[PDB]
């Protein structure tokens, strides 16, 4: 906290954000699914809120706002490795660990930025366990709704949806790590291997352990991807505040990235 | 290496059911009026982490018995006075022109913790209106202990400490001390414990954004711990483990009319 004050001239607020946001290309009524960090920018007037107030002031009600809202605490923990844990518990998390409810799980992973949006009166978010999506305005309702459990990040998710959309990606503060949207190259190219996982849903106001299908999501290649990606000048680069952002078509990126994992 | 520490540190797993035992042989029970404070790390790692925690409370507790906690969003307080943190006076006029108002549903709070950020979006819980000092609340008095806060002397005899206070009710900490028991505020208001200071914030006021000037206390939780330690010797606060969190339960008017005598002896 002290560094950030330290390393900021004046403060950010909704009003730079807003100009910031717009200098970089960001307008009303555009469809955009947002990736950030909150320390990158400086010094803020008022934190995660100004941020998401500054989003809304841009794009508007007549605009699209999408953030990831991922919840992989809920996940299987045979696959754990972030942390891992030992065999004994599996079965006792499988049966212990609680359901996923839109308005009540929290995220993780994601960022303050996306915590707040989520709570957002009008927010709505989508019926993913492991990894759904929030979204506000617009299309808010037609992007969220009817996620298959099966291929989170598939033809079926919000993020096909978007690309339908032609919307975009912005990324503050953040890399191509963090851009979910490639997800949707990987199912499409066939990039990763499927694995048989679980989480727990309220089926009929009763708690279940479903079991499904999905495949086995790694953004270990985005960073690589995305500076290839860059090699080509469509995406524009710019400052909020102290950090640097990007904006892009999703599309672009998206076929970019079918593409490239094909090439392999 | 945190979560991985927190992981090596525990045996077997805590999850609702177990939390919610430790919380019944700890002396939390159905009907209840209780304040909670907690550090969600203290406890070993948990399955579900701050919903468990959130849900446990609300098992034990029920919508017959009242759960309140600290709300508190400092980050909108006037910065002359920041010290934690500091920042140049050309900010301040700027901070206060433009930093937004506060929103119940919408403000997060600041060194709270995950527990309190979860409770607080549950539904049916109901937040306070002080754009600093705000609490949280659910089940069978959340209306009553958080309709009316006065904005001036935001922890004082307005406040939901008071409600609380007349309803004989207790205080719950998880993992933490008694710098975090905000209770002994009212101590302070009702002992004089500090000087007053014209304090600001920012409010919806008609719709409108608006930067309102009042008086508080200048609150210091400094002392909370040697009032704590001291208070102790008497043998009233109820001692026993949630996972490895050492925690604690006593009756909010025990500590607070010690606290307000302590104050005073000084
Ligand atoms: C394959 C996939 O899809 S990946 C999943 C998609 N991921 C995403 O979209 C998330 C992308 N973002 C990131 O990865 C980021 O690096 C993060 C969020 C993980 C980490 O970024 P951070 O800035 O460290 O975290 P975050 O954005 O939550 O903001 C919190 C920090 O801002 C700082 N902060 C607090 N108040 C303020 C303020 N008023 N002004 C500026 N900074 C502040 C604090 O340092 C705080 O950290 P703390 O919680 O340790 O106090
Ligand atoms: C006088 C007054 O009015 S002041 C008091 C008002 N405030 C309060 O009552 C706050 C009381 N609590 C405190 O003071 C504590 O020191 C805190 C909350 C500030 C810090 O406690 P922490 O345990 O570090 O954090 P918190 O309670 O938010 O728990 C979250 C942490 O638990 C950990 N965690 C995450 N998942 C899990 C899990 N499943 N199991 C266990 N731990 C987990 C993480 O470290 C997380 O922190 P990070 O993710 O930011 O690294
Ligand atoms: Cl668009
Ligand atoms: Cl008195």
């Amino acid at each position: 906290m002290n560094d950030i004050v330290a390393s900021t001239q004046l403060p950010n607020t909704i009003k730079t954000i807003t100009n910031d946001l717009r200098k970089l290309g960001l307008k009303k009524g555009m469809t955009v699914i947002v990736h950030s960090s909150l320390s990158s920018i400086g010094w803020i007037s008022g934190g995660a809120v100004a941020v998401v107030e500054a989003l809304m002031e841009v794009i508007t009600e007549e605009g699209t706002i999408i953030m990831p809202t991922q919840s992989s605490d809920l996940s299987d923990p045979k696959h754990w490795s972030r942390p891992p844990v030992p065999e004994e518990w599996w079965q006792i998390i499988r049966d212990n660990v609680p359901a996923f409810e839109p308005h009540i799980t929290p995220t993780r992973a994601m960022g303050k930025v996306v915590e707040c949006f989520r709570t957002y009166p009008n927010v709505v978010r989508s019926n993913h366990p492991l990894g759904s999506f929030a979204a506000w305005g617009r299309h808010a309702e037609e992007i969220t709704v009817n996620q298959s459990l099966s291929m989170s990040l598939g033809e079926e998710s919000p993020l096909r949806k978007i690309y339908d959309l032609d919307g975009y990606i912005l990324l503050i503060g953040v890399g191509y790590d963090s851009n979910t949207s490639v997800g949707l190259s990987e199912v499409r190219s066939g990039a990763c291997e499927l694995i048989k996982v679980g989480a727990p849903i309220i089926e009929n106001g009763e708690r279940v352990w479903k079991e499904f299908v999905d495949m086995d999501y790694d953004s270990d290649k985005f960073v690589e991807i995305g500076v290839e990606f860059e090699q080509k000048g469509t995406v524009t680069m710019g400052k909020i505040g102290n950090a640097k952002c990007r904006l892009m078509k999703q599309r672009d990126i998206v076929d970019f990235g079918t593409e490239w994992f094909r090439k392999k």
